[PDB]
């Protein structure tokens, strides 16, 4: 459903939700078939170990079961510098702000990637936190504190967006 | 008891066992009072998280209840290239080889530290494995795979020997 969203915003959300669904799907498949260290994994989740891999696998297994297209979207926020926000304990509802509309549908820090980010925050999906923001801090977190990286929303977004792409 | 141990090997073992008991005791106390990341813990057990700290705490809780002075020591092994060995499912018996007698009572890769290493192998004490050998590999294991570090014998020995000393 939509709340305070214009025709164009609903269309953008429709496209972003579908692309977010695909990101999560390809991301889950990747985690299920890659059970050893790979560039794409270590860059965003650090040194590969079974327990952490299971953690991220679980997050995507859960997010994959979500219906991004059925999320309750709210576009009343007009903050030009904010992308989106959610309440971890209030599942399926995403609040969009001004910066979301200026972001590309797919790619780095995209609308679709933003939904994957926010989705990971839901307690049902793993309850990720925001320990680091942006690709640079996300990669640094992966290198220095992998345990936090597998619990950081941006690291999930960047793992899914995979841009620049890695195997 | 002693199996094939001279009077000099027996008294040396009594000292090594007393010092090992002291290592395990101090190591347990440390683990009980340090419930947050510290250099001594992270160097040998990796990034601090409750579950991992609980694992090593348990190992030392059990090892502390062991009585090293009552271990059945066997001195028939004469392999100068190895310190000692045990069967995980055969508690309380340690087989010492040639290299053990050349080592110092306390310090890095000491007689006391070797007893801590071997003790951790007993299933009753946690059943650690030998994923890495030597300080360099042990530290590397701690940084790359914390889960394996808390289950690696050498990491326990070095945490206990604490040389160089760390807070
Ligand atoms: C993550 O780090 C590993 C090295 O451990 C590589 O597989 C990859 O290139 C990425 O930097
Ligand atoms: C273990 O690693 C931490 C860094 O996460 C340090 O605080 C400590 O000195 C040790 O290297
Ligand atoms: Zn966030
Ligand atoms: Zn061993």
């Amino acid at each position: 459903t939509y709340n305070g969203c214009s025709s164009s915003e609903q269309s953008a959300l429709a496209a972003a939700a579908s692309a977010a669904q695909s990101y999560v799907a390809e991301s889950l498949s990747y985690l299920q078939t890659h059970t050893a260290a790979t560039p794409r994994y270590t860059t965003w989740f650090g040194s590969y170990i079974s327990s952490r891999h299971s953690t991220v696998l679980q997050h995507y297994t859960d997010m994959n079961s979500n219906d991004f297209s059925s999320y309750s979207f709210d576009c009343t926020c007009t903050a030009a510098g904010t992308f989106a926000y959610v309440y971890p304990n209030r599942f399926g509802t995403v609040y969009l702000c001004g910066a979301f509309w200026k972001a590309p549908t797919t790619g780095t820090d995209s609308q679709a990637g933003t939904l994957v980010h926010e989705s990971s925050h839901f307690t049902r999906n793993g309850g990720t936190k925001d320990y680091a923001y942006g690709q640079a801090a996300a990669k640094s977190l992966a290198t220095m504190d992998p345990d936090k990286a597998v619990m950081n929303a941006d690291n999930h977004e960047y793992f899914s967006e995979n841009n620049p792409a890695q195997s």
